[PDB]
């Protein structure tokens, strides 16, 4: 069986919906299934929002070590690091940081607040050529994933398009393009998700995402040993609202089409 063959009986067992788009930068090739298609993205939003943040700090050399107050109201659930710090301060660096490699909510609210809300967030996607993504709401309502409903969407091909763009291209200086990645890298959450379908020494980046109707998410950078980089989006949802989370799935997906490289 083809590639295509293979991730169309993925999807045809999995009693949901799948969505992939690899991108190898070696020769700008694709492997793309339902990549135009809109899924919610549940938490994979928070990468967009740290990197607007990354953006702003460009053009501010005091923006990523301005003091962000964290209350205990501000907590929202599945905050693990924010609620160390009630009664303190965070950074906005420490936020992205919490936001990316602990997926944690409050952070994300931080930073979209910083922003200006989340209308903000879409417009710096906008700004970096994808015409896909929106933000509508922030967490945790961002995770409802209603099938059909255009809220806090993208497409697995615009969001690896733009994946790309910020963690290996154009989209970030320098500096902020190397702490994106820095902290991709250092992701917590992903052990079950795209990194169990590689070889286990690959270098990778991440951001997973869960919601409602199953809702299973990720998104990575890959660096291979001895090849150019990969950039995968493996996007699933299933039809009923409590499906259970299906990270075996995005790891399935992963093996199949990075098989050879």
């Amino acid at each position: 069986n083809s590639v295509q063959q293979q991730l169309e009986a993925l999807e045809k067992s999995s009693g949901g919906r799948l969505g992939v788009a690899l991108i190898n930068t070696a020769d700008n090739s694709q492997i793309l299934y339902r990549a135009d298609e809109r899924f919610a993205m549940c938490s994979t939003s928070k990468v967009m929002a740290a990197a607007a943040v990354l953006k702003q700090s460009e053009s501010d050399k005091h923006l990523l070590n301005q003091r962000v107050e964290i209350k205990k109201s501000d907590l929202v659930n599945y905050n693990p690091i924010a609620e160390k710090h009630v009664n303190g301060t965070m950074t906005l660096a420490e936020l992205g940081a919490a936001a990316l490699q602990y997926s944690d909510n409050t952070a994300m609210n931080k930073l979209i607040a910083h922003l200006g809300g989340p209308d903000k967030v879409t417009a710096f996607a906008r700004s970096l050529g994808d015409e896909t993504f929106r933000l509508d709401r922030t967490a945790p309502t961002l995770n409802t994933a209603i099938p059909g409903d255009p809220r806090d969407t993208t497409t697995p091909l615009a969001m690896a398009q733009t994946l790309k763009n910020l963690t290996l291209g154009k989209a970030l200086a320098e500096t902020q393009r190397a702490q994106l990645v820095t902290w991709l890298k250092g992701n917590t959450t992903g052990s079950a998700s795209i990194r169990a379908g590689l070889p286990k020494s690959w270098v990778v980046g991440d951001k997973t995402g869960s919601g409602d109707y199953g809702t299973t998410n990720d998104i990575a950078v890959i660096w291979p040993e001895n090849h150019a980089p990969l950039v995968l989006v493996t996007y699933f949802t299933q039809p009923e609202q409590k499906a259970e989370n299906r990270n075996d799935i995005l790891a399935a997906a992963a093996k199949i089409v990075t098989h050879g490289f």
